[PDB]
């Protein structure tokens, strides 16, 4: 009970971003759970104290809506009961199997984060009206508190999946971006067919530079990665089938993944007709949008990465993940506090 | 002695951003509107030329142009009293704007002088790349306004095409202007370059041939600069190989924006550089090189509500796509 205390002193302690290569060592062996108990306990609060210190910052009118009142009850309820094993010994695997158990119920407190989160912007919509000021500031934040979210419900997937008992983790050193291309199409064509009576066909050219035609892999999260290309088939494959109703062909979602010596970057082409510029910066838009565009980006620019569109209106439209090729380059990216 | 005083009362009128269909629309008419807005879009500038900090303000380069810019405001009030039904009054003010366009024509190489000597004197720090990179889009974008107005007027009033506005602008033909000049150059450097692909796309009219209202010239110099440096990379790249693959262009012509995506396979640019091609500082050092002109013409798109963005993928190539207004209602002056 003594949480704005622990917020200001934590407040204090900047984020520790974390490389790839960091990642697998402690991964390596189920022996480094003491070194990653130490270390967890430690930063965990920290990332929260610094985010709850910029949630308590913003001004009363957000601050005290039910629904920002209910998430930072969930983080202080998480910041304090992570809190209860800085006393404890990391000698004690009873301390180490209990840290656990807190991590895996503090996810399950802040499931329904996005979600609730999309409620008080449309209370400020409707209460304070969709201006383009309120837009910047309520941009500014959840980028900032989503990927403060990203960061740190990556810590605690990778403590729970490694100590239960080839992929470290949620990390995949051979992941196969087509493969993971692949099933992000195969999902959205079942929910394509499902809605529509037709899907578009996919079509794929790996561009290693280097080794002409050996296949793409990379060190990365598949499911950040999935995530991002399937919100994108998902808007390629509405367009190409809406656009082309009164059609018979169905142009197919041209995919390219090119692998330099700094970047791997995946576009993704449709024909949905394309949008408008005007538009272009509405679809990236909390206010204005229907999250999985922003959070994707954020997932993209999580490990210094990047996701951007361009489009042709009355063509279609192309989307591209930038990133790191290099494990070494692919760093945490966290909000500056 | 009265410079200062000029500046300041033109400065508090703010400049009226004129539409496409305004210009279309009488040398009486504009030597009256222009005897006004001239110096208002002249003392705009100026003032935020002297907001500049003395390590800038007090160089030879920045001094030198306020000359030119001093020079050019006091050129244009003596006709503020004179006679426009005079033929003599409009001809020595349309006498009086060719002096001043060609007394700003080394403008842009002074500019970038200025620059050079700031990198060498106080280094490239992120503050003033910002303030430098905001100073000169908005300096070159107000030379670009002025310009236009006194295009506008001298090729008008001389004694189909509205002056340097063709309404009936076939944007491949263009493409192919650009694209012939730029090749000329690559075949006498490199002797090579690739060939050149046009697909057009009509949404409203499918096989309609598209047109458009907009300004040739401006459109020439951005796609001549997009083809110098995608030349380049294609032919770099491919300096080993044999084939030197097509730069493809494409023209789609929805129900607003007219967009221009050009594309090359010259082996793409990371992204963390794609800035730098934009910056006019880290462009500028001590067919064209990688980032000459591009600074200058994103401005020349977002003249008239545009855009131009580059989208690279290392290892592969790179587009460039123009954001264009296809209807002349929306196309309307970006004004500082
Ligand atoms: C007004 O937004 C739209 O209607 C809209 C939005 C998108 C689209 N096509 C249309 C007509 N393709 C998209 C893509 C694909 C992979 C390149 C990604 C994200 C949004 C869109
Ligand atoms: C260090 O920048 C470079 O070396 C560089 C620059 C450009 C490039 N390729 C490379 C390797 N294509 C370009 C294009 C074409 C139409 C898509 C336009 C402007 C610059 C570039
Ligand atoms: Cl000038």
């Amino acid at each position: 009970g003594s949480a704005p205390k622990y917020i200001e002193h934590f407040s204090k302690f900047s984020p520790s971003p974390l490389s790839m290569k960091q990642f697998l060592d402690f991964g390596s062996s189920n022996a480094c759970e003491k070194t990653s108990f130490t270390f967890l306990r430690q930063e965990l609060p920290v990332r929260l104290a610094n985010i709850m210190k910029e949630i308590n910052l913003l001004p009363d009118r957000v601050l005290s809506t039910p629904s920002v009142q209910l998430v930072q009850s969930w983080y202080v309820q998480s910041l304090l009961d992570i809190m209860e094993f800085l006393d404890k010994d990391p000698e004690d695997h009873r301390t180490l199997s209990q840290f656990t158990d807190a991590l895996v119920t503090i996810r399950n407190r802040h499931n329904d984060v996005v979600p609730t989160m999309a409620q008080g912007v449309l209370e400020y919509k409707d209460t304070y009206g969709d201006d383009p000021v309120s837009n910047q500031n309520i941009q500014y934040f959840l980028d900032r508190f989503y990927l403060s979210r990203i960061s740190i419900r990556m810590l605690i997937n990778q403590h729970t999946l490694i100590f239960d008992g080839k992929h470290i983790g949620s990390i995949d050193p051979n992941c196969n971006v087509s493969e993971v291309v692949k099933d992000a199409y195969d999902m959205a064509k079942l929910l394509c067919d499902k809605y529509y009576m037709a899907s578009p066909d996919l079509e794929i050219q790996e561009i290693n530079a280097a080794n002409s035609k050996q296949p793409i892999h990379m060190v990365y999260v598949p499911s950040h990665l999935y995530h991002m290309l399937f919100e994108l088939f998902k808007n390629a494959m509405r367009a190409t089938v809406e656009s082309h109703e009164s059609s018979l062909i169905l142009p197919p979602i041209k995919v390219m993944v090119a692998l330099g010596e700094e970047d791997l970057s995946i576009k993704m082409s449709d024909r949905g007709g394309g949008v408008p510029l005007r538009k272009i910066e509405r679809l990236f838009s909390y206010m204005y949008s229907g999250y999985g565009l922003p959070i994707s980006r954020l997932y993209a620019k999580y490990f210094q990465g990047d996701l951007q569109l361009f489009s042709m209106e009355g063509f279609g439209t192309d989307a591209v993940i930038y990133l790191k090729a290099l494990s070494t380059d692919s760093v945490e990216r966290l909000p500056v506090y």
